[PDB]
């Protein structure tokens, strides 16, 4: 048994919710939550800007060094990094961004990251900002991710339109 409230089971392991990301983090506390970024995790906008917003910019102070050290991210790759006030863990993943002309082929790869981790709150990769068909976005998740996975859907319309048309 877990804290999660009020998601639609879509699969054996992946369930889905109309709701802020932010808030269902900050009303959960899970052990990971699922930060959709970019290869130099410069949380600027869609759920990134929201996450980092959240912790009053500790999230990026974080990431900055995170990056001088390391360089950047590979597309499809992730990072685990603190979840501040909250998650116990942040893992930043990087799905491919259609508006910069990413492999859309790396956005499986991307949910592959999922899981390393037993129970997750994630967003959808690739929607939002990022510009790819969240239809297609959750179809990779339930066929790649295996963990046990939260989505959080922000936009209700899109939310009723993804358990509508879900196989
Ligand atoms: N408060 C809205 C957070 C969000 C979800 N998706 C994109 N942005």
């Amino acid at each position: 048994v877990n804290s999660f409230s009020g998601y639609l089971k879509l699969t054996d392991n992946v369930y889905i919710k109309n709701a802020d990301i932010v808030e269902e983090a900050k009303k959960v506390k899970p052990t990971v939550v699922v930060n959709a970024a970019n290869v130099y995790l410069k949380h600027g906008g869609g759920v990134a800007g929201a996450l980092n917003k959240a912790t009053n910019n500790a999230m990026q102070v974080e990431s900055d060094d995170y990056i001088a050290t390391n360089g950047p991210l590979k597309v499809g790759g992730s990072c685990v990094l603190s979840g501040h006030n909250l998650a116990k863990h942040c893992l930043h993943v990087v799905g491919p961004n259609v508006n910069k002309g990413e492999d859309i082929q790396l956005l499986k790869s991307a949910y592959e990251n999922f899981n390393q981790h037993e129970v997750l709150l994630a967003p959808l990769l690739s929607a939002g900002i990022f510009g790819a068909d969240p239809i297609h976005s959750l179809r990779v998740c339930v066929d790649t991710v295996r963990t046990n996975v939260y989505l959080a859907v922000f936009d209700k319309n899109l939310y009723d339109k993804l358990v509508s048309s879900f196989l």
